[PDB]
């Protein structure tokens, strides 16, 4: 039950948030052995890199801050995506910045017919459902949910080709709610499992939650924001947000979702070795291996 | 900077069957560790990552001609047709080692890739010939073994690995330095184009190059297999057979740059680190080379 290939993508992607380091994720989980994992999973794995913009941060006050830069990664990744995208093998994109997260959306989007039902599971801290114009930061790591789903600017929606809709999304650890996120979770009904319902009911009912939610759709892709995770094990990331999913439960989350046979396809975000390396990277590695089955 | 391709195949050869240190067969490992990824996003946006088999037999200790020969036959093989399957004369192929008796396997491929009427050039940058067979070899290393091999010269069930053998005007070596009786007789009675290390420190890189380029005119490709065991000790610590009077570092890595211009190049070996021994000085030396290797400084 080994894979032909693993399918690798790095995305060094910074410009949708403004700290350095997170564009460096994918070559520190390489300095930690990711390639190693890879090698308990695959004999191939094909890697492509998606093209670092090298622009000046725009820093000042905008609601939609280097868009230029998100909006060149993000088609670069769709089109990737969509070539290398494959039912029997997997796809795995390591960040770089949730931004991203528009550009994996819309590769497998664009992989499927135009009647396919594709699934998303957004394990996050954060919704990202934000737009330009209730953003409380102009950062577009915020907003590619809302972007998935035709809300945004024209510029990263028409990336999509076509929109998922909120009936689609799985939300997972989520706990920092903007006012604009919180209304479009209630007035649209989006399935969600907040870090403390998952404290109250446990990882088991979150993964029966979501193999019933999918069983009539195509695929499923998974979205995971390592800040979802509690930062007592994750201090490398932009926005830490206290009373997370614990180690334990990431893990065992992992393990089943890797058992999931519609899953093809796996965002690793966030991972910012400049703010903390080790315990940080080493602790995202246990979540990929565990996703592979490996520990 | 410098080299630009659409893709690099990169293959992993965690090989130690060919000599007796534990630890070479994490060479790829270390090397991943250390930056070595990074290193070919600077050349290609595609990488094509493969894995050989890695044999986790006991290891052959008592007394024999040809110690852990079927680990060795195995990986030579899957070697073999691995490259063949992805050798192109438009992109590159890098084999991490592993020890040196992977040589087989790299040319065996290379030559499986070309039409049966190629003539294949190799350039084998080491401080030992490995031109012993199982009859004159001091230890029963394969490692020391493998170019006896690819002309032809060794057991069966290694020489029948090569879809056809190359011959000793084939190869140009550079750096060696630690001759065995058996191999000396070969570079003598073959007339082998060689530059020991003393030579390179006499005429200079330039003119190695120079005989480099001359030699491999008549030549369809050529394959470099890099042991960094031909480079001084002072810069490699981290392999098993080091030998002193060696390449300097400088002139290594002047000798990788120059090869890498050379259009004929499509494939290159990097063989015997073995990061148990030494791990940082050695493994941050070896991806200079490799980065010189590809116009990176
Ligand atoms: N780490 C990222 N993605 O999960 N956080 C994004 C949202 C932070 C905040 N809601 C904003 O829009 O500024
Ligand atoms: N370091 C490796 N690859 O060059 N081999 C060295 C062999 C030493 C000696 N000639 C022997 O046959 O045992
Ligand atoms: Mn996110
Ligand atoms: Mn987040
Ligand atoms: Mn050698
Ligand atoms: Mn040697």
């Amino acid at each position: 039950m080994q894979f032909e290939k693993v399918t690798y993508i790095a995305v060094p992607q910074k410009y949708g948030q403004k700290k350095v380091g997170v564009e460096e994720g994918p070559k520190f989980l390489e300095k930690l052995g990711f390639m190693n994992v890879l090698e308990q999973v695959a004999k191939s794995v094909n890697k492509k890199t998606i093209t670092e913009p090298k622009t000046p941060q725009e820093l000042g006050v905008t609601n939609a801050r280097n868009l230029n830069e998100v909006e060149s990664v993000n088609i670069e990744l769709r089109d990737t995506i969509a070539k290398e995208y494959d039912v029997n093998n997997l796809l795995i994109n390591i960040g770089g910045d949730h931004s991203i997260g528009l550009g994996t959306i819309a590769g497998v989007v664009k992989a499927m017919k135009p009647n396919a039902r594709v699934g998303v599971v957004w394990f996050d801290a954060h919704p990202d459902m934000n737009t330009p114009e209730n953003s409380p930061s102009g950062n577009i790591h915020g907003m590619p949910l809302a972007c998935a789903v035709g809300l945004g600017p024209q510029r990263l929606t028409s990336i999509m080709p076509h929109y998922i809709t909120p009936k689609d999304i799985m939300y997972v650890g989520i706990r920092s709610i903007d006012v604009g996120e919180q209304f479009e979770i209630q007035d649209k009904h989006i399935d969600h499992f907040t870090a403390e319902d998952v404290k109250r009911v446990g990882m088991k009912e979150v993964i029966e939650a979501i193999n019933k939610k999918f069983v009539d759709y195509d695929v499923i892709h998974l979205s995971f924001d390592i800040d979802g995770i509690d930062p007592e094990f994750i201090l490398g990331t932009g926005t830490p947000v206290p009373k997370g999913i614990s180690l334990e439960d990431s893990l065992y989350f992992m393990s089943e979702m890797g058992k999931m046979k519609k899953l093809h396809s796996v965002d690793i975000v966030e991972y910012n070795p400049k703010i903390e390396e080790e315990i940080t990277g080493k602790n995202v590695l246990k979540c990929i291996s565990s996703l592979f089955g490996i520990k």
